[PDB]
């Protein structure tokens, strides 16, 4: 019918609509910390975050999506192991049922409670679309979220979810600072990947952050209340939206740090 996480249309089906499910350079992987290559000459990441305008929030069915607007060099992505200026265009969740799952990328088999992706696209290509047809249209800057304590900076998302309940409903979500879901380290792993979703283009370099943010359990607690269904049909619980570690295949992951 459509795809989902649910048994019948998870993760494992996908490959049926979308073949390259089964390709080279799929994500998200396991981030084996003894195998990955320290390499000296990486650049050090630089986020400027400083003129971002974010628009909407809205649920999607799949999970829930910040927008931001992307006309011109507002917010952006340079430096590491990146060629050229990559524009933020939004950032989504990926969470589980409970507290030990949630996460895509693992880090030696370790899942984490959620994952923020900060999802970029590469300007020489002029738009999105264009982008989505390149082998570095993307930069996906993933981060982790574990239960601890609160980030304030995400209260402001949190408060505005019961607007957002079931799929296709969208609320305005203007003045939101971005720079308040980063951690203290930009130290990272990187590597060639893809979307994590259908299409699951293998667009994506991917640059996943040592460093995990804390988020208190209220706080995901609410993530758990959205609805995958939309109003009037039957309610259906939005949690588990991960996909699997997939093979690492002829890869490697360099790390920017010793
Ligand atoms: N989890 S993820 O980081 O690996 C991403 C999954 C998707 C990303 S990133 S996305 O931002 O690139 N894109 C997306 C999602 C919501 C809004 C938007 O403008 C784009 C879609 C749906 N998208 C339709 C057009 O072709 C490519 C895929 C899925
Ligand atoms: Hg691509
Ligand atoms: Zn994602």
């Amino acid at each position: 019918h459509h795809w989902g996480y649910g048994k019948h249309n998870g993760p494992e089906h996908w490959h049926k609509d979308f073949p390259i499910a089964k390709g080279e350079r799929q994500s998200p992987v396991d981030i084996d910390t003894h195998t990955a290559k320290y390499d000296p000459s990486l650049k050090p990441l630089s986020v400027s975050y400083d003129q971002a305008t974010s628009l909407r929030i809205l649920n999607n069915g799949h999970a829930f999506n910040v927008e931001f607007d992307d006309s011109q060099d507002k917010a952006v992505l340079k430096g590491g192991p990146l060629d050229g200026t990559y524009r933020l265009i939004q950032f989504h969740f990926h969470w589980g049922s409970l507290d030990g799952q949630g996460s895509e990328h693992t880090v030696d088999k370790k899942k984490y409670a959620a994952e923020l992706h900060l999802v970029h696209w590469n300007t020489k290509y002029g738009d999105f679309g264009k982008a989505v047809q390149q082998p570095d249209g993307l930069a996906v800057l993933g981060i982790f979220l574990k239960v601890g304590s609160a980030k304030p900076g995400l209260q402001k998302v949190v408060d505005v979810l019961d607007s957002i309940k079931t799929k296709g409903k969208s609320a305005d979500f203007t003045n939101f600072d971005p720079r308040g879901l980063l951690p203290e380290s930009l130290d990272y792993w990187t590597y060639p990947g893809s979307l994590t979703t259908p299409p699951l283009l293998e667009c994506v370099t991917w640059i996943v952050l040592k460093e995990p943010i804390s988020v208190s359990s209220e706080q995901v607690l609410k993530f758990r209340k959205l609805n995958f269904n939309g109003e009037g049909e039957p309610e259906e619980l939005m949690v588990d939206n991960w996909r699997p570690a997939q093979p690492l295949k002829n890869r490697q992951i360099k790390a920017s740090f010793k």
